[PDB]
């Protein structure tokens, strides 16, 4: 108890989309979550290769959500997994 | 206003089998929440071929994240998560 732009999602190998993330008794209110494009990943020729996978990367953020619910002073510290992008990887068996 | 607070990375493997590999530093501090921080950084400058070689025609670049950061203060600050292989802007 304690009293208190990039472009990189649209050019990875491993694109990735972005979805909202909307909770009103939350601080920060949303967070924007990765979502792995596809399943493969974008060879030289802009073509999914599926020989290789595109996988999401999660971040542990810290967030704080009211409690009692709908309380604009009181708050509870969690912890959820947001995935911020995605990263090309070799399957474990290439 | 002021407000009132009731109180993967280690595990995950996408690092040293990723085209776009990265490291992992640690940050430990007691007056912090988290405690523990591992802020990535990307092993290469460019990214990793069929041949495990390294193409320097393509970027590794990293990810970075807001996070909420306690010392009570609230702060925000940018953590590199991991690394995505990119088509430099010219390609
Ligand atoms: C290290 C790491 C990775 C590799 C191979 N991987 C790779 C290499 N070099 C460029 C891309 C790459 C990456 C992302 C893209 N997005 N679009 C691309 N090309 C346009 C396609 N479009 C399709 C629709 O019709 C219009 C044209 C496009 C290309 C991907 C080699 C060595
Ligand atoms: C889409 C996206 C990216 C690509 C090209 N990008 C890529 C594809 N497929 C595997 C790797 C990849 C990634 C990480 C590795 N680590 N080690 C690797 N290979 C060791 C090879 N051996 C060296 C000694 O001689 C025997 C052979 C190794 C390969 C990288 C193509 C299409």
């Amino acid at each position: 108890t304690v009293m208190v732009s990039s472009d990189y999602y649209n050019r990875s190998t491993s694109p990735w989309n972005l979805h909202r993330n909307e909770d009103p008794e939350r601080y920060p209110s949303v967070i924007w979550e990765a979502k792995c494009r596809h399943l493969g990943c974008i060879n030289a020729d802009g073509n999914v290769d599926y020989h290789m996978n595109s996988v999401p990367i999660q971040q542990e953020i810290l967030v704080l959500r009211r409690e009692p619910p709908h309380s604009p002073n009181s708050f509870r510290l969690e912890k959820i997994l947001v995935s911020v992008g995605c990263t090309c990887v070799t399957p474990i068996v290439h």
